[PDB]
DNA sequence: AAAAAGACTTAGAAAAATTT
DNA sequence: AAAAATCAAGTCTTTT
């Protein structure tokens, strides 16, 4: 059970399309065209998009063409057969002046409107969960435009339909008002699933995957979780020496089932891989994680710039971001990684006889609630724990001690592989980072835990800026 | 077994919020 | 005052 009363106003649809002016024209092989309201939409999200490099990609050209076409009505599809010859720009010229004529509103403009959003987010934006009104995360559902898949993204430039009411599943207990959906509608369903965080859901058309509507991190919900995934981590803290004597003896397994597996184990503690699922052939980037490696991933070098056993990664991880890398590895692994390219082409799988469906499998019989994911947290955890005690100075200042933070917050932010547009401290400071840590170590050193943590940071960790003190050891 | 389906974490980018 | 700086894609759990 996750809850026992839920309450809630239903997601926000997205603004229904307003139509192009007169004024505003299409043009086609220099002609002049009136596109249907259908076809005119998906033009504009086009049009939107063109001071952007989606545009350009020849990808997202197609798939966007072809997709328009399935719009158009039976004449646009004879006449507009050729993107080249389509005109989106005075279309595109358009929505631009659009921006510009909001980035210049009068205040009397913008205080009106900032107090549109603030009725929008005090109605919908709360939910009621058990007996504390909560913040919900997206409380509207995302609007129809083209797909912006990251990377090679094959299915980039596709439509994303707009979500009807229809499509939508609410959750709530059973007794709660059920939300109403807008006049002349029906919800898809309703259901009283109490094993569930969600709130609302549909079925996103592109992947076929399902969206959901779901709560805010300093929600009970999300924060219990949160809590919950760093003792996790602090118990494998307890036994990771045994895991690390144990994979390290079946590097030596005369199986290589075992050896694959505790090779790839290897990595993911050394490294902080992913467990890396396998991804759809065909229909999602070419991205790979520790257990799909692939074995034109990795280069070995006996000796390599004075190093020996020089294992190099090279590979487009998670948003195909590039994990490059020349490790030193252990003799015993440097040669299984031989024994494991052995008769195999480049596309071939490093780890074959391996995924992660096993991996995991083996991590939960050594501990309970033990998965590849919880290694990262916990590398991230302990490094930023262990360089907070090395590089804070004990007679240093506020501001120079928050800068001894900010090198050993990047120390792990370069192990993750962190990177924004290079290295994003962002992440890890949310995402894996036990907050205690950083808690104890403000508390301790009178270093204000604003000075580090903003008040949304503090929403969140608010539990651990509570039951976190001085004298906390992750 | 292994895919599909389902639920939720994680991620970078894009939108929105001090100095001349 | 005006302008310049500072919301897809994994993992892991369940269900032909």
């Amino acid at each position: 059970i996750k809850w026992k009363f839920l309450e809630h106003k239903g997601p926000v649809f997205a603004p229904p399309y307003e139509p192009l002016p007169e004024n505003v024209k299409f043009y086609y092989d220099g002609k002049v065209m009136k596109l249907s309201p259908k076809a005119e939409e998906v033009a504009t999200f086009f049009a939107k998009m063109l001071d952007h490099e989606y545009t350009t990609k020849e990808i997202f050209r197609k798939n966007f063409f072809k997709d328009w076409r399935k719009e158009m009505t039976n004449e646009e599809k004879n006449i507009i057969t050729n993107l080249s010859k389509c005109d989106f720009t005075q279309m595109s010229q358009y929505f631009k002046a659009q921006t510009e004529a909001r980035k210049q509103m009068s205040k009397e403009e913008k205080l009106k409107i900032k107090e549109e959003n603030e009725k929008l987010l005090k109605e919908y934006g709360f939910c009621i969960m058990d007996n504390h009104k909560e913040r919900i995360a997206n409380f509207k559902i995302e609007p129809p435009g083209l797909f912006r898949g990251r990377g090679n993204h094959p299915k980039m430039g596709m439509l994303k339909r707009r979500i009807m009411p229809e499509d939508i599943i609410i959750n709530c207990s059973k007794d709660a008002k059920v939300p109403s959906p807008p006049p002349g509608h029906k919800w898809k369903e309703v259901r009283h699933d109490n094993k569930v965080t969600w709130l609302v859901s549909w079925t996103e058309n592109i992947q076929g995957s399902i969206k959901y509507i779901m709560l805010n991190p300093s929600s009970r919900i999300k924060g219990e979780k949160d809590w919950q995934k760093y003792e996790t981590a602090r118990r494998l803290k307890k036994c990771v020496d045994k895991i690390r004597n144990q994979y390290r003896e079946d590097w030596k397994s005369k199986e290589m089932k075992v050896r694959q597996r505790a090779v790839a184990l290897y990595f993911i503690d050394k490294l902080a891989l992913r467990a890396g699922n396998e991804k759809e052939e065909g229909e999602t980037a070419d991205t790979v994680g520790c257990c799909s490696l692939r074995v034109e991933h990795i280069n070995l070098h006996p000796e390599l710039d004075g190093q020996e056993y020089v294992v190099e990664f090279d590979f487009l991880g998670k948003d195909s971001i590039r994990y490059y890398n020349k490790v030193p590895v252990e003799k015993r692994v440097f040669k299984n990684l031989q024994l494991f390219m052995e008769n195999k082409q480049p596309e071939d799988d490093l780890f074959d006889r391996l995924n992660t469906g096993i991996l995991n499998k083996h991590l939960q019989d050594l501990m309970e609630g033990l998965t590849a994911k919880v290694f990262r947290t916990y590398n991230a955890s302990i490094t930023l724990q262990q360089q907070l005690k090395e590089l804070t100075a004990p007679d240093e200042n506020i501001p120079a001690k928050i800068l001894s933070y900010n090198r050993a917050n990047r120390a792990v932010a370069i192990l993750c592989n962190h990177q924004r547009a290079q290295i994003a401290l962002g992440t890890s400071k949310l995402n894996f980072l036990d907050p205690r840590i950083t808690v104890a170590w403000c508390k301790k050193w009178g270093v204000p835990i604003e000075k580090i943590y903003n008040k949304t940071q503090r929403e969140k960790f608010a539990w651990a800026i509570d039951m976190a003190d001085e004298d906390y050891e992750f």
